């Protein structure tokens, strides 16, 4: 499996799963202040999922990675404005991490893989 572009389709199948899991629904979009007056307070770079889904439709990530840091930035802003560890979002963040991380896997191990492929001789 030696395709070097092939993690952009891969990307946006998981992030189309990801659009369909009950828990994305508070990241999808970004939060309301009116809502959370303090986010802003406490989070430095707001991301969601279709801030990243938009990234990846521009052609403005050059690699999985790149992607993953950022679908990793909604979860570590979760726990981080998160009241409480027992809290509602940040409970449905860690389950949608744990989703993430299970499938991000093999796209970043083929891509990587393709890459040293590239660079063999
Ligand atoms: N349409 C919803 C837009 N997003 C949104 O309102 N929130 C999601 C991100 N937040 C948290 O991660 C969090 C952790 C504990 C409480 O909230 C704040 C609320």
């Amino acid at each position: 499996s030696y395709d070097i572009q092939a993690w952009k389709k891969q990307c946006e199948e998981l992030l189309n799963l990801i659009f369909q899991c009950e828990d994305s629904e508070p990241f999808r979009q970004p939060v309301d202040l009116l809502e959370y007056p303090d986010y802003r307070d406490i989070i430095d770079t707001p991301m969601d999922f279709a801030t990243v889904r938009e990234t990846l439709e521009a052609g403005n990530y050059e690699s999985p990675m790149e992607l993953c840091k950022d679908v990793r930035l909604i979860f570590s802003n979760s726990k981080a404005y998160t009241p409480s560890k027992r809290s509602r979002i940040y409970s449905m963040s860690l389950r949608l991490s744990a989703f993430f991380e299970e499938h991000i896997s093999s796209v970043l191990s083929d891509y990587k893989s393709a890459l040293r492929f590239h660079k063999r001789n």
